[PDB]
């Protein structure tokens, strides 16, 4: 069986931080902190107050000089378990189901002759930001699959999930043909975004507290707009249609040639400058060279548009369209795009009813999974 990395989304790996802070936001916050702990996933940093000190650390600031992110002043955020599978198989290092994330297909994996760490790897990485501030984690994945090519004596299969289908696209449009003809045995992609979604705009304007409702939606909101991320997943007109309207309120509209409005309305101005550094990075058409197995669920409800009553601090009234509960449908027809501009086999492969996050533990999933590493 070939060597295989896998590759997480949005919140898709653990985070760990190290504290010198000059001040904080409330005395029940820690300025100072001899070694690294878990930022994400520690569900006792999200309860009511503590949630500010949280906010207060794993913010990105927005330096408009360098038109790059940085740390807080006295805060370090370093990804753990590069090139090992724990911190994606588990985001809370407790263990607790509510982190459980790759743990299932592991588990699978191992049980098909897999072993942890040698010829299964994670490709985690700092999901806050856009490929374009994550250079050495595309080295370190670059080198990684050669020394894996080397030891085990053939090319790999990435496994990429949400979000990480687009930083592995990202990747293989930068790598040279003959490079992935030796090192990439095939790209299983599951539940790509490709082109962008449309529930980024809720996130940015009004904040989404739906994972966490105990906490406001407007104080969230504060982190989620500081990831680039978030912006760089804003629907694109490879995708959509430039006159979709996606956000209506009572005296304006949103469609996706409108950001600039949208980020000047909404009253964060910074937003636009990260769209702008981030837009540009994923090649509309080309397609990524290797043989792709596109994995896309439906028949899930997934925000399409959003009609605001009072715009931006309430939360809006949502029209669903069809999709994994995340993804809209639409992001697949982009794996049929690249079928004809590719000479490597595209497969596109429906999972009806199966949603965004259930996929990766879902039997079909897996078992569409071991017929690609196993063989027939
Ligand atoms: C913004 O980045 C510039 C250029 O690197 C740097 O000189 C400046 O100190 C940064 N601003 C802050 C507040 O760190
Ligand atoms: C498509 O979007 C890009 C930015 O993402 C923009 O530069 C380009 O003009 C758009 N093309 C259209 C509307 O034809
Ligand atoms: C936005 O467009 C909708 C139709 O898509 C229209 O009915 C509405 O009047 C428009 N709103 C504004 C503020 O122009
Ligand atoms: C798993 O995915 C399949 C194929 O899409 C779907 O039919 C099934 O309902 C899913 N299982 C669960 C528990 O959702
Ligand atoms: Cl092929």
């Amino acid at each position: 069986h070939p060597p295989v990395v896998l590759v997480p989304g949005d919140l898709g790996n653990q985070l760990e931080a190290k504290l010198d802070k000059p001040t904080v936001v409330h005395y029940l916050c820690s300025k100072k902190t001899e070694s690294y702990f878990t930022i994400w996933l520690n569900l006792e940093l999200l309860l009511p107050v503590i949630i500010d000190c949280w906010i207060d650390n794993i913010r990105l600031v927005y330096n408009k000089t360098s038109r790059a992110t940085q740390f807080p002043d006295g805060v370090d955020v370093r990804v753990p378990g590069f090139g090992k599978t724990f911190s994606l198989e588990f985001l809370d290092p407790s263990k607790s189901s509510v982190g459980s994330y790759f743990h299932t297909m592991v588990e699978s994996l191992v049980g098909w002759g897999y072993t942890r760490g040698e010829d299964v790897r994670g490709a985690p990485y700092d999901w806050r930001r856009a490929p374009n501030e994550n250079g050495p984690y595309f080295l370190a994945l670059r080198e990684m699959i050669e020394e894996m090519y080397q030891l085990y004596g053939g090319p790999v299969v990435l496994v990429a999930h949400s979000m990480g289908n687009m930083y592995t696209l990202y990747f293989l449009q930068r790598q040279p043909q003959a490079w992935k003809d030796k090192y990439i045995r095939a790209f299983v992609s599951l539940g790509a975004p490709w082109g962008g979604v449309a529930k980024t705009l809720r996130v940015l304007a009004s904040g989404d507290n739906n994972r966490i409702p105990v906490i406001g939606p407007l104080k969230i909101r504060e982190q989620q707009r500081s990831a680039v991320s978030t912006s760089w997943l804003l629907p694109y007109n490879y995708t959509w249609s430039p006159e979709k309207v996606f956000v209506q309120t009572p005296t304006i509209n949103y469609t996706l040639r409108d950001y600039r409005k949208f980020f000047q309305d909404i009253g964060f101005e910074d937003g636009w400058l990260m769209r702008q550094d981030t837009e540009g990075l994923v090649e509309a058409t080309m397609p990524p060279g290797v043989q792709l197995h596109c994995l896309y669920g439906t028949g899930v409800p997934t925000p399409d548009s959003f009609y605001y009553e009072s715009f931006p601090d309430r939360d809006p009234k949502i029209c669903f369209g069809d999709g994994d509960g995340t993804v809209n449908l639409k992001s697949a027809l982009q794996c049929q795009a690249w079928q004809s501009r590719q000479e490597h086999q595209v497969l596109l492969q429906e999972l009806p009813g199966s949603e965004h996050i259930e996929m990766l533990a879902n039997a079909t999933t897996l078992a569409y999974l071991k017929r690609v590493l196993l063989g027939p």
